[PDB]
C-alpha cells in the first residue's frame, strides 16, 4: 500500500523505469493504488459505525479488495465506471499479468506491445498523440525515439486513467 | 451454494435440527445463502457487459464475495442494511464461529445462549415473544418446553431476517 499520487511523482516514477517491465510492473502498484484511492467513495461516508467496522476491514491490506481485478469489478458493477476506462485498466492488468506470469521480454518497440496501445482507449482516442505514433511508426527512423514516445503514450494513459479515479 | 429459499423448506430444514449446534450450522448456511441471493440487488442490472464480466465472477462461489462476513460488510457499507440487522447477522455469525471454533456443547436452554437471544433485536423488539420467553425462563417448569420455546424465537430470528433480505 502506497502514498498518495500526485500527477508528477508518478511521473517521476514512470520517467525512472527504463523498459516496458519495469514500467509496467511500476504502473500496475500506481494503478492498484489509484483504485485503492477511489475505494472510499463507493461506500457510506457520514456514519462511524459503519466506517469503524464494515469499510475499514472492507479496504484493509491483504483484504478482499487489494486486488486490481476484484476492485475494477466491484466500481464496474456498482455503475460507477465507464465501459471505456475498466477496458483500459484490464488491459494494463492483462498486460501486466502476461508480462509477469508467461513473458517478460517484450521491449517498448515490439509487435506485441504496439498490439496493445492499439487497444489502449486513452491512447488511440487522442487523436494527434496516436497519428504522431503511426507516423512514426510507419516512416530512416530511430528505434530509441520511437520507444521513448511509446514510453510517452503509455505514461499519458496511466496520468488520464488515475485523472478519471478523482 | 444451496437452491433458493422459501419460508416453509427454511422452517422445515431448522425444525429438523435437534441441538443448538445444528441449528446453528444449519442458520449460518441459511443465512449465507440469504445473503447471497441478496448480493445481485447491489449491483448494475439491465447491462449485459457489466453482468457478465464483473457481477459474475464477484458472486461465484470460493469468491470474494462468498463468505458471510465480506458479504455483510459490503451491504452495510453501501447503506443498504440498517444497523439493527446488521447487529443481529453478525451475532449469529460469531455465535457459529465461538460454536465451531471453541466450543459446541451449548444447548438451547443454556445461559450462554439465554445471553446470545438477549442481543438478538428481532427477537427481543417482539415483545410477547420475549416476555413469553423470560416469563418461562424464570417461573416447578420443564427444560424441553423452555428449550423447545427458545429454538422457536430462534427460528424467528432467522425467519424474519430473511424476509428483511427480499
Amino acid at each position: 500500500a502506497m502514498a498518495t499520487l500526485t500527477e508528477d511523482d508518478v511521473l517521476e516514477q514512470l520517467d525512472a523505469q527504463d523498459n516496458l517491465f519495469s514500467f509496467m510492473k511500476t504502473a500496475h502498484s500506481i494503478l492498484l493504488q489509484g483504485i485503492r484511492q477511489f475505494l472510499p467513495s463507493l461506500f457510506v461516508d457520514n456514519d462511524e459505525e459503519i466506517v469503524e467496522y464494515a469499510v475499514k476491514p472492507l479496504l484493509a491490506q491483504s483484504g478482499p479488495l487489494d486486488d486490481i481485478d476484484v476492485a475494477l469489478r466491484l466500481i464496474y458493477a456498482l455503475g460507477k465506471m465507464d465501459k471505456w476506462l475498466y477496458a483500459d485498466i484490464t488491459h494494463f492488468s492483462q498486460y501486466w499479468h502476461y508480462l509477469n506470469e508467461q513473458d517478460e521480454t517484450p521491449g517498448f518497440a515490439d509487435d506485441i506491445t504496439w498490439d496493445f496501445i492499439s487497444n489502449v482507449n486513452s491512447i488511440t482516442r487522442n487523436a494527434t498523440l496516436y497519428d504522431a505514433l503511426k507516423a512514426m511508426k510507419f516512416a530512416v527512423w530511430s528505434e530509441a525515439r520511437f520507444s521513448g514516445m511509446v514510453k510517452t503514450a503509455l505514461t499519458l494513459a496511466v496520468t488520464t486513467t488515475l485523472k478519471e479515479l478523482t
